[PDB]
């Protein structure tokens, strides 16, 4: 009976009161339960977004050397990825602490696909590409989330984010799922499975002899030693969502990165270059406490003079609002929070998803939102911020095992990629395909996103088709 | 009321009784009506299909000259361009003649989308490319169809139709609509939005000062004199489909062809150069009747012992059946045919489907289905086949019109790729898209086919996915 006694010296006491535990029924261990599933749920993007950003254009220039294969610039970007792990925990911790103390929900803050994969790989490229360099990206994010928590303050985010229409927003989530999918095939973030031609511009090259400079390869089709890891690891993943296990794409991560360990095998990842040694030495350690070195605060306010740049803000703003107006209130009526009109936070709710990205803007991440991978918590218990509280707890202790989460190749992050379009696709059956007047405009915003390589490019030729087609 | 008097004249003669008029209560003039508003429908293909065909490696090898722009091969290409228009108009008289006349079924017949853009545009490449010639692709279509013969004339179509999985087919077909629109980008058959890159694989080039011998630009972006006329054709096009007007695909196409027509611009298509000299030369005169030269007949049976053939004979063969174990039987609600289990003409319906392949095999077409773009007759009226012989008769008084239809330029067919993309995705809503096991596969064949530039691969890879996901 003693587990019983737990819920009376904690909701009897200070920190019961606070969260009144007593209020909206609930008990200690089911919000710890519950905290335990969505932290399994959503775990995985601390080894998922520090991929993304580490191969994104480093801080450190050619004064210290790109893309040429020199180990001078090798071992910066070592430093950087290891830096990113940190901050990309830190962020989730904060911003997690915020919603968990400031208001009285059950839900959880890191930095999410989608703004990441923006800011990524279209205005500051693959290593050193696009138009503007690292800094004025962290500048952009500032400037957004100062704007944002500005609109969401004296309120118009409820009579700004409703007259969008219905189509061209779920055309844009479908999109940025298809475009999260494309960029995790490539054999720069992804598996390897499309490659270039002269005649067309995509062609199956699976590949195992490949160019180690350039990209190509020498001919084998089908038959890349890592590649078939990344598909068992991905079948792996997929049978963990039926029979509906509480986390597998960190088990498949997980599978996929401990194979890949061994050394000597032809899918490791320390080969017998030294820079495999010195990641080996490193990796020697298991528990590490890092301190940020190069990226801790790197903000420019000196480029804003140009175009190519407020292109990019308007982006971020569009695709923030998209993803903020739709998944708070969603993740609302699963529990027993929604009233006739009201959340009982709303107002607070909003505000921190704008406040904690003004901290991330100079950390090393991207603007954040609510994940809405967190359900697993709210489907099983809990009612108040002691999933959120526990959330970030577990991200905190979480960050001192760098060692283990800097060392991921990158053929291991192929399948969560995929897996998470495939997440993302399941709204496609919401658009309403029977009139013409939506159905262009959906597959013009769907399509135009992964084939062009932009989602500026996919959302600014969705407006237009739909301003244009309703000229009256 | 002499209008009534057609239909006595007519119903009562032996035309009105061998279809039996008084029975399935409808009139003469009803009949036409629907007709008429069948073909105006359809009637897009005989310059859509003869424009995919054409720029597919035609008969003429090296020795006649492949693409290095000389005159000589652009003569015979021209040629078999003029050649394949009276071909596809041959191949949708007949077999919609017989459909009218075997059966009593209000249907067309014709080369329609998806086994066209297959054999043209991956086996036997961009001219010249692939692995199999021309004579090769009409072996195959004629053993193709010969097996489909075969199989439904003593019964196993109604028994291997049907265990298919559900998800599959619509995930292939969603698949072949993305293809489809997916060719129509290139600066190759499309307008020109989609060109190569160094870092990405894809990128936005619509481009005006392209290099005419590769295909690259030397800048300026969306700024191409005649992309813009295509987008305005598209918009032309899909401001047909509201307000429901009769046919607006053909309506598009013929408004920037007809602006196209202009000496002089630079959106021209009668340029200078001795080849638009030429080509102005025959368009003087409006009607001219042409026999077929090049590609009367030219069936080789001797490279059937290599593989990379009948991989694609596999493929056409599933593709083949999962057009026609769809469209037929969803077209025989509308109407009123369905009885508890029967048609009164299925048998004969897919004998008429089989056998009009091996006619167009030896034609230069590929192989042909019914067309889903018919039920704008059939929800006018009409019951029996005096639908189906008066487009046979439409078809055949169409072919005379070849110097008309022989010059629409390559950025006039952009658009109807791209709108048979949009009216093929709309069958998207019915997937299941809770399950994992149904989601995974129909994502994965949907993005396959496009971004590696193949639909056997999509196949290939989506019955892969489903078998190992269910090995129990
Ligand atoms: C709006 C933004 C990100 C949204 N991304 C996500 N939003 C909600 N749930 C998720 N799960 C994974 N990624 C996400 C940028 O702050
Ligand atoms: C099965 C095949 C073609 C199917 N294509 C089409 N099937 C049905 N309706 C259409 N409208 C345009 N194209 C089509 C090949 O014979």
């Amino acid at each position: 009976d003693m587990k019983k006694h737990l819920n009376d010296t904690v909701s009897k006491s200070f920190i019961g009161r606070f969260f009144k535990l007593e209020a909206r029924k609930t008990t200690f261990t089911t919000e710890l339960r519950a905290a335990t599933a969505t932290f399994l749920t959503m775990a995985y993007i601390i080894t998922v977004n520090a991929n993304i950003l580490a191969d994104s254009g480093a801080t450190c220039s050619i004064n210290d050397c790109v893309l040429g294969s020199n180990p001078g610039y090798e071992q910066c970007i070592s430093r950087v990825k290891k830096d990113l792990v940190v901050a990309t925990s830190l962020s989730a911790m904060v911003g997690s602490l915020a919603m968990g103390l400031l208001a009285n929900l059950p839900f959880g803050l890191a930095p999410g696909m989608g703004a990441n994969a923006y800011i990524a790989y279209n205005v500051v490229g693959f290593r050193g590409s696009g138009s503007i360099s690292y800094h004025t990206a962290m500048a952009i994010v500032l400037l957004e989330g100062c704007a944002f928590l500005a609109v969401s303050a004296l309120g118009l985010r409820g009579k700004l984010a409703r007259l969008i229409p219905q189509t061209v927003r779920l055309a844009c989530a479908v999109g940025i799922g298809m475009f999260i999918a494309f960029v995790g095939l490539q054999m720069n973030q992804g598996i390897g499975l499309v490659g270039p031609d002269k005649s067309t511009l995509v062609t199956l090259t699976a590949c195992a002899e490949t160019d180690p400079v350039t990209g190509a390869c020498l001919g084998g089709k089908m038959k890349s030693p890592t590649f078939w890891l990344a598909v068992v690891g991905f079948l792996i993943t997929s049978f963990g969502l039926m029979k509906n296990v509480k986390g597998s794409m960190i088990y498949g991560i997980v599978f996929v990165t401990a194979i890949s360990w061994i050394r000597g095998t032809q899918v490791t990842i320390f080969p017998h270059t030294p820079l495999g040694d010195s990641n080996y030495n490193y990796f020697t350690k298991i528990v590490d406490f890092h301190k940020i070195q190069s990226t801790l605060g790197a903000i420019s306010f000196t480029e804003f003079r140009k175009s190519e740049v407020w292109v990019a803000f308007a982006t971020l703003f569009y695709v923030d609002l998209l993803g903020t107006t739709g998944v708070l209130y969603t993740m609302a009526e699963i529990g027993g929070f929604v009233e006739d009109g009201k959340f009982e936070g709303e107002y607070a709710a909003y505000l921190v998803d704008a406040g904690s990205s003004v901290v991330g803007s100079a950390l090393g991440v991207t603007t954040t939102a609510t994940f809405v991978e967190s359900s697993a918590g709210l489907k099983e218990g809990g009612k108040t911020g002691l999933t959120a509280v526990i959330v970030g707890l577990y991200f905190l202790a979480s960050m001192f095992f760098t060692p283990l989460v800097t060392n991921v190749p990158r053929w291991a992050v192929g399948p969560s990629l995929v897996m998470v379009g495939v997440m993302m696709m399941g709204v496609v059956k919401d658009i309403r395909w029977g009139e013409t007047k939506e159905a262009v405009t959906a597959f013009v915003t769907i399509l135009l996103m992964p084939l062009t390589y932009s989602i500026a490019n996919g959302i600014i030729a969705g407006i237009g088709i739909y301003l244009a087609l309703s000229m009256y």
